[PDB]
């Protein structure tokens, strides 16, 4: 039997799909191990509820970094300070990797892009390895271009726009939606991190991505040939899987409710809250609003909104919202794996991009795949500083627009076709169905 070992680093984002995609390879008969910390375990404990998802569990050096013991994960490492911390720690990890490949010998490892010594502690072994990314070929694609031509350094002004060279369409950007650690006071630990990111790309065996071919085929072929990067696009990988809001719902007009929801991990302040929250007044528009209360909400809101809005402040069933009839737009930070939610159930979203490859991912989003509307937020940031929240009207603004503005009912029926095509892509004889099949043939031959 085909053993293959799942490595992710400790965030959400990249724990979910990397255990969908565990599962994937064991509904095709591979053994599949996913290492985490105690910690996290938890997580995939309560996802996995079909064939056996083996867990390894290694030790967070938390305290070797001046971490506190418990923080195990990515969302916890707050500020620069902490950031740097974590990724120390994560590095520290590469001994008990390297002894737990000795001991079980695995046919390939697939580990997470923070991990690009990864390939050196498998090749110790004659083992493959693979990166997981958890994004669109797009942003791997303008990631690598805006690393490599760094067009903005072309530019005099922060909000001067630049293209991305050698894309087939053009995108401009302005050096605000970078991240200052590049453009701004160059930070020689952050540069270095994301050359041997993306160096690893080539120097391992190759990169799976949680993406379909018929989404971003131009995206997809730039990787593989202007890039030069062996890839295999299995995804969405969560279609592998296939209540108080939705009986709310259910009395509503089909494509007629906004769905707001900022992430797994989300950094938000009063005034920002207070800013949405009076632009969803101004709307109009039904609504259900995820939130991590005179602190951040108008006096007498949640009543005098009632029957129209619903405010969520525990975990939401984002999924079975978003495919629900009722549901017809979605303002979300273009995290890859809400993107790709929104996609697969075929609702436009609001963009509102925040940090890592999330701008790349609303260009995507509005320029290419023409579902979306910008809520007009442009500067890259790990923390919101109160100088930057974005004001009621940008938010009603993009409210409006993505519901009854032009195109909307396009975007819908654009989604819909995407919709259609990703769950195409993913049945058998689709093209992520049959790029996993490949895949798995290529690493049953290796050697
Ligand atoms: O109330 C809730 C709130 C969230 N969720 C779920 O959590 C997921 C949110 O993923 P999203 O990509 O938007 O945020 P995150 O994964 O932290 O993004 C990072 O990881 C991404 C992957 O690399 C990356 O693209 C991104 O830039 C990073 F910021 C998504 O699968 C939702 O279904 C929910 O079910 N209920
Ligand atoms: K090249």
């Amino acid at each position: 039997q085909l053993h293959v070992v799942f490595f992710p680093i400790m965030a959400h984002g990249h724990m979910i799909p990397t255990l969908d995609i565990a599962r994937l390879f064991a509904a095709r008969n591979v053994r599949a191990t996913i290492i985490t910390t105690p910690l996290n375990a938890h997580t995939f404990t309560k996802a996995i509820e079909s064939p056996t998802i083996h867990l390894e569990l290694f030790k967070f050096p938390a305290q070797d970094v001046g971490l506190p013991e418990g923080c195990e994960n990515l969302e916890q490492a707050l500020g620069s300070s902490l950031i740097e911390k974590f990724f120390k720690g994560v590095g520290l990890l590469r001994e008990q990797l390297e002894a737990y490949l000795e001991k079980t010998r695995p046919n390939c490892l697939v580990a997470d892009m923070f991990f690009p010594w990864a390939t050196d502690s498998a090749a110790k072994f004659n083992i493959p390895r693979l990166v997981f990314h958890g994004t669109s070929f797009f942003s791997l694609c303008a990631l690598e271009v805006v690393r490599l031509y760094e067009p903005h350094k072309n530019v005099s002004s922060d909000e001067e726009l630049f293209s991305l060279p050698l894309f087939p369409h053009d995108i401009k950007m302005m050096r605000l939606q970078l991240p200052e650690d590049v453009w701004k006071h160059e930070k020689a630990e952050g540069k270095t991190r994301l050359k041997l990111i993306k160096e690893s790309e080539l120097k391992s065996y190759g990169v799976i991505v949680n993406s379909f071919y018929e989404l971003e085929p131009n995206y997809a072929e730039f990787f593989r040939k202007e890039l030069g990067r062996r890839a295999w696009n299995i995804g969405p990988v969560s279609l592998c899987n296939r209540h108080e809001c939705l009986k709310w719902l259910n009395s509503k007009k089909k494509n007629s409710v906004i769905y707001i929801c900022f992430g797994s991990t989300a950094h938000q302040i009063a005034p920002q809250l207070y800013e949405i929250a009076m632009a969803l007044e101004a709307s109009g528009q039904e609504f259900i609003w995820v939130v991590r209360d005179d602190s951040w909400l108008p006096r007498g809101f949640e009543q005098r909104v009632e029957g129209k809005g619903l405010i969520i402040r525990g975990w939401a069933p984002q999924v079975l919202i978003l495919e629900h009839e009722a549901i017809g737009a979605f303002v979300t930070h273009c995290g890859w794996n809400s993107t790709l939610e929104g996609i697969t159930a075929g609702v436009p979203m609001v963009t509102w991009p925040i940090f890592a490859e999330q701008f790349y991912n609303e260009k995507l989003v509005n320029q290419i795949l023409k579902i979306g509307v910008p809520v007009g937020a442009n500067k890259w940031s790990r923390e919101t500083s109160i100088e930057d929240v974005i004001k009621k009207d940008a938010i009603e603004k993009a409210l409006r627009e993505i519901m009854v503005g032009d195109e909307a009912e396009e975007r819908r029926s654009r989604a819909k076709k995407l919709k259609e095509m990703a769950w195409k892509a993913v049945e058998e004889g689709g093209s992520s169905y049959s790029d996993l099949s490949a895949l798995i043939e290529e690493l049953r031959g290796y050697h």
